[PDB]
């Protein structure tokens, strides 16, 4: 009602500013033949909230508005609302269902198929059972008028779960998302409204190449969100890129104030004689003329910007008209063609991007407008991904592929030769990477053998590579119990049970990092309900979770770790590996998880016994690896004796098992407080070397000063 | 408290702008046999939830209404106050019964003779022994006038079904699911009216049609709401296309449900089961009489002798060549064209003929979980799934023998008590030791002395019931030399429609040459058989990889290149 509040945008929607929504139609027309239903009309759609989705409400009311359909249909209308709103907003405690009761007749009375409905309202449910328009709900079986609510998959069960009737008198339909990329072509034809707002060019495939790594690099904002923010972010860093000359707003203009003042303040000044006149005249001079370069030249910018804020207005305009041109389609075929030939429109685009066409002809230098009022390629968005991420065009620029091609020799310069152990992996990545696996078929393998032995690393460093992050990271303890997994994996509380909790390490973050990390550990370990999850937990398109009770598995990644080498390593004894022992080592496992795993594992290979030309190199990390980071140069000194050296703590380093690990921690913290030592007093503080010399064992080694 | 939360209704009987739904007249007419019934006055009826349960109560009132019927009880109410008046009387505690007791007098001493109802005995009493719904109910039920509830059953209902206050009362006579040629002359009743304000006009084949299908495959959504809906599934299409047939407004929701139709829609039964045999034929050569084998009770199955409950199913010999466990299940799927039928237990943990670990594991009295929550859940889930078996089952004998229930006759022994059903299940225990023995072959076929021995080794192995019925063999020559080669171009075609045969149309060419090599070697004397499409994949997905990395290429191509030796190394240029 008035008082209720009829949100009915079709008026406004008459008016059809808020858009044509695009994709769900099928969905909507057969849900729409749903929402028609001869027996109960009211299904719902259920996910991941805000977004799209009213708005396809919106577009099902479009099409609602858009009118032929069978005959009851287009004799309805609508409104939306808040109780909400009308919650206080009608009147005092008491009211939840009250002006329902005129809605009844509301509804009731003289009243076509019009239709109010707000989503998750349909929850009401504060807490425990509100059932206010539940009593309505047979009422409004009883009213006989669909509505319609929608909440996300969450809720309608436990509700349902409470309710039971509910779906069982309504029905459903979920999100299925936008499709990925062509979610654009929405996008695209977004701009046509969503440009006028902040009027600029558009260039596409960014916005599109954007909304990827925006959607990759920023998941957690649904499909079209993280878009319509890159959408909106766009406008933003356009937005003061949209105010005029800002720098050469302030800039230029000092030179009046700086030559503005001794106009007069030298014209009375002590100076030598008239030479003060001088240069109050020689620079008034460059003054006056220096100004003049810029000074039609700044408007004729801002001129022909307002040239394209003219056109852009016009732009702003035609669409405007053309939208109010096809309401009079709701004026019949009277008004249909009727004004929609008076707006022409051979030309009023022509007239557009041959307008502005010129002056974005014309580059001044280049570049034309340094407004470059345009999809600004990543930028913007390396700047958005900043302002929400940071770090450079290297995590900014990037093709899978350009950016996949040469890992391994970095990974190999990551940490060991395992050029093959990289390199199968490497490709396993990449063939991951490649056509690859769908999202269903998940990404993992494992290596063996050592502790000490950076595989983590690597994969943590190519989840660096790959997801620039050390940060995406995960540790999967199994040995840890039989019973256990109440917390890692789903179980925590899985069912709203007791206490809730689940998925300790993992739900609580593990949608939320879509991106994948991900371990096994050492062994077999504990418990066999790794083969339960680790079946879905592998098993290709595993959607499970507590209580959203979904892994949606796209970014996939564990490989894994395990590993018992404990002869194998000490029976290898070669750098390389033995033939067979491997075979050897085949067996091990491979007869716990068996076929079916063994089928069900992409594959798993392992690290050799490296050692010392290996070491040779290994211990050059530790020193460049510090200062390779350190901080920024603080004094961040070169400080190396090297092969002198490293090796001679090498000779230290390897710990047959751990290596240098320790020493790891024990090389530096020997240099390290003779820093401060050096950073002292009588030092030298540049970037030196380091000292090393000899009891037995025990040696000089230290700094210079 | 009169006509709030009532159901108005002998009036838009007696007004009838109700539309006259005649189901099964008898528990009706039990239930006539109410209206004087006195020790136990009324029974019960107990559906699953959307049956039409009151819809007869409804039909009732047609059967009321329209008189000229028993007019021992005439005057009526039939009304249901009850819906949510429980919490929703008022704003605060305490009014429930008074809601109820608002009812009383309003409700007072009948005039009318016709006993009412309300919905469930669950919606009757609220949450059920509880003061909601006057808890106590003879002094009104032996009293003014009575009333009747109705849910499905046991446990919740069976708990007040045993004392309570129905020590003395209603005993429940439940209506079918909705019989076979009925439910037209149903839904043809059904049409006229329903049909006649859904839209267009109408012929009868297609109304056969869901509703044998919807009888069909369809537990779920087994009552004709899916044909109801189906109904405005119709005009759901063409009364929107005529704005600007076929059953296939069934087709849309046959491919909805089954992903396709036309695997719904599909090969109707038996002759086409024995379609499906040479199809499977067509699936995968080996030997004939194992498809034979396993053809054998194929028409058996569904079709019944001595029950379905039968097990039909043709007795694994455990070994794997090519279909072996696989196409086994996917001739089980391409049975019901569900390839997801049934999982694996690992028998590990089953080792005894004992363990709290079983396929039932708990009988759900006391604390734990569902062991072998498979049957469990997997028929909550689904019928007729696949089986799982081992060459040594590590099972207990127990469930095997409280499965050799099931092995022998059809229902099997539910644990928890629910045989929900074995009607389509029809599946082989996979069993075999005899490897070496099963290595006694020479050419591509092997005449059978071995093949009784080890059998026999094993068909006294673990008892007779097991080896006793159940017919049908499963042999294992493997695949001579080339036969099983045809696999690739299945491997081949396996690739690119996984994800979209648009990625890559590029399908190239296997030089068979190296499909040997790449056979030959690539899977085992013994099996070894699963890689070389986990690896020659890779070497390719190189290239693939590769011919995608610096891509000067694109097209539909054909490799058919090639060169210790045992590394010709196919790859492909552009
Ligand atoms: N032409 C279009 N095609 C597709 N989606 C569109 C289009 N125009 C706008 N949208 C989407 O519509 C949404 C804006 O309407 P919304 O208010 O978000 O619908 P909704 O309210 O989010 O659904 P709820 O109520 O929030 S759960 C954004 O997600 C846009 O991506
Ligand atoms: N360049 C390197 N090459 C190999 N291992 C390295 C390197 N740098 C560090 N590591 C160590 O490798 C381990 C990283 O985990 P992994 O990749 O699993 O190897 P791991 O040593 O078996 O795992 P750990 O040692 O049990 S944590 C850590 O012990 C690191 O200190
Ligand atoms: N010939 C018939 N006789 C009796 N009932 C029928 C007949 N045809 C259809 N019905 C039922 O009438 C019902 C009308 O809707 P509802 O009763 O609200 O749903 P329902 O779940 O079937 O009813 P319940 O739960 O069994 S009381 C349909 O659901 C049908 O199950
Ligand atoms: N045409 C085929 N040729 C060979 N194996 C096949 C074929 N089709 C399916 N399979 C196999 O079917 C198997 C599943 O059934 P199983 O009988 O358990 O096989 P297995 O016992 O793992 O030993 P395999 O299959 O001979 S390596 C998969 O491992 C596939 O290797």
């Amino acid at each position: 009602y008035l008082s209720k509040y009829a949100i009915d945008m079709t008026e406004q929607a008459r008016q059809g500013k808020l858009d044509p929504v695009i994709g769900r139609e099928e969905e909507i027309r057969s849900t729409i033949r749903v929402l028609a239903r001869r027996i109960k009309s009211n299904p719902c759609l259920i996910g991941e909230p805000g977004i799209g989705k009213t708005a396809i409400i919106e577009g099902v009311a479009q099409r609602i508005i858009d009118d032929d359909v069978p005959t009851i249909l287009q004799g309805a209308k609508l409104f939306s609302l808040d109780l909400a709103a009308l919650t206080a907003g009608a009147k005092y405690k008491g009211d939840f269902e009250e002006r329902f009761k005129g809605v009844l007749k509301e509804i009731e009375e003289s009243k076509t198929l019009i239709v109010l409905f707000i989503d998750e309202i349909h929850m009401l449910m504060g807490n425990g059972k509100d059932d206010a328009a539940n009593i309505l709900k047979p009422a409004l079986s009883r009213g006989q008028l669909k509505v319609i609510g929608a909440t996300t998959n969450n809720e309608y069960r436990s509700i349902v779960e409470k309710d039971g009737a509910f779906e069982r008198r309504f029905q459903k339909i979920e999100v299925a998302e936008p499709s990925v990329r062509q979610t654009v072509a929405i996008l695209r034809g977004l701009q046509p409204k969503y440009e006028i707002h902040h009027g600029v060019r558009i260039l596409d495939s960014a916005l599109v190449t954007a909304a990827q790594l925006a959607k990759r690099y920023l998941p957690y904002r649904r499909l079209p969100d993280s878009a319509l923010d890159l959408v909106d972010i766009s406008c933003a860093g356009v937005a003061v890129a949209r105010d005029s000359k800002p720098e050469e707003l302030d800039s230029k203009e000092r030179q009046l104030q700086l030559i503005q003042v001794e106009i007069k303040a030298l014209e009375r000044d002590e100076d030598a004689d008239s030479t003060t006149k001088d240069r109050l005249k020689l620079a008034r001079q460059k003054e006056a003329s220096l100004q003049e370069e810029l000074e039609p030249l700044r408007q004729r910018y801002n001129e022909e910007k307002h040239g394209h804020e003219e056109l852009t207005q016009a732009k702003k305009k035609l669409d405007e008209l053309e939208n109010k041109a096809l309401d009079a389609e709701r004026r019949y075929d009277t008004a249909t063609a009727a004004d929609l030939r008076y707006f022409a429109i051979p030309d009023i685009k022509k007239q557009i991007e041959k307008l502005e066409d010129q002056v974005a002809e014309e580059e001044r230098r280049a570049g034309a407008n340094s407004m470059i009022q345009n999809v600004v390629d990543s930028d913007t968005i390396s700047e958005t991904a900043a302002r929400l991420t940071g770090i450079p065009v290297k995590k900014l620029s990037e093709s899978e592929n350009e950016k996949l091609i040469h890992m391994e020799r970095d990974l190999s310069s990551e940490v060991v030769g395992q050029m093959d152990a990289i390199k199968a992996v490497s490709n396993a990545v990449r063939l991951s990477r490649s056509g690859l696996a769908n999202p269903r078929q998940p990404a993992s393998f494992l290596f063996l053998g050592l502790s000490g032995s950076g595989k983590t690393e690597l994969a943590k460093k190519v989840a660096g590579f790959l997801f620039n992050d050390e940060d995406m990271m995960i540790r999967v303890d199994c040995s840890e119990l039989s019973e256990k997994y109440a917390v890692s994996k789903l179980l925590g509380t899985t069912a709203g049970y007791v206490g809730y909790d689940e998925g300790g390490f993992l739900t609580n973050q593990l949608q939320y990092k879509p991106y994948s990390v991900l371990l096994f550990d050492e062994v077999e370990k504990a418990h066999p309900d790794v083969l339960t999850v680790m079946l879905q937990m592998l098993d290709d398109g595993r959607i499970t979770s507590g209580q959203g009770k979904t892994i949606d598995c796209s970014n996939c990644i564990v490989i894994m770790t395990s590993a018992l080498g404990a002869e194998f390593i000490n029976s290898q004894q070669g750098s390389k590996i033995q033939e067979s022992t491997k075979n050897l080592v085949m067996g091990a496992v491979r007869q716990h998880f068996r076929p079916e795993f063994l089928n069900r594992i992409s594959s798993i290979v392992i690290f050799n016994k490296l050692s010392r030309k290996a070491i040779h190199k290994i211990v050059d990390i530790r020193l460049k690896e510090i200062e390779e980071r350190f901080e920024q140069n603080d004094k961040h000194y070169k400080l190396n004796l090297t092969q002198e050296a490293k090796d001679f703590l090498a000779k230290y380093g390897y710990s047959d098992d751990m290596g240098a690990r320790p020493l790891n921690r024990l090389i530096q913290n020997e240099i390290l407080n003779k820093l401060a030592l050096r950073i002292l007093k009588n030092e030298i503080k540049d970037k030196e070397t380091v000292n090393v010399v000899l009891e037995a064992e025990e040696c000089l080694e230290v700094l210079p000063n």
